[PDB]
């Protein structure tokens, strides 16, 4: 197998917890071959989708903010807002990262390039 | 320029704090285009190299453990120790990650596969 021994151990254990292979493999690609990190990703991804967030934006938020749930949520909410205004995702990520999720600074930057 | 406006802003600001372009671009690639993130990476990388850690291993530790400075140090120390014992970096990273930096479990794993 192309997988390492630790990768296979993660898949075996998390699939035993009741997750599909596809979900586990995707989560492990994102979160790394550690069981708690995979489960935390799977649970957070599920909870956020259930709240109505776009799964693509959820995935961006989980990648961008691995350390703070509070910052992750702030990033997710503002990314959702700016995306619904019509800005491009690549620009939104960039300005939220530069400005530490400050809504006013991020918007000022996005507008300066809106067209 | 191939860089985004935010990337250019970071380079301009950080080079102004007296860092070389090459150091800033490398740090930005690792840490992302946010000035505090770049400065924190540059400073940590410097401090750990000054303590005598292999810069290649320092870079692996800064990548693996962005959230906990204590976890980052514990990983860096163990990766250095296991490398001295003669194990391969790729294996070492894998077992330290799986076993949450537990030395004995990681070691038993490494010896078992060797
Ligand atoms: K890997
Ligand atoms: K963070
Ligand atoms: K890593
Ligand atoms: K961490
Ligand atoms: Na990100």
């Amino acid at each position: 197998s192309h997988m390492s021994p630790s990768e296979r151990q993660c898949v075996e254990t998390v699939v035993n917890m009741g997750y599909s292979y596809e979900c586990v493999l995707r989560a492990m690609k994102a979160a790394g071959a550690n069981i708690e990190q995979i489960l935390d990703y799977l649970f957070a991804h599920g909870q956020l989708c259930e709240k109505g967030f776009d799964p693509l934006l959820v995935e961006e938020a989980l990648e961008m903010h691995q350390c703070s749930e509070e910052k992750m949520m702030e990033f997710l909410q503002l990314m959702s807002k700016f995306k619904e205004m019509g800005f491009e995702l690549k620009d939104i990520k960039e300005v939220l990262l530069l400005h530490n999720n400050d809504q006013d600074n991020a918007l000022e930057d996005l507008m300066a390039r809106a067209g």
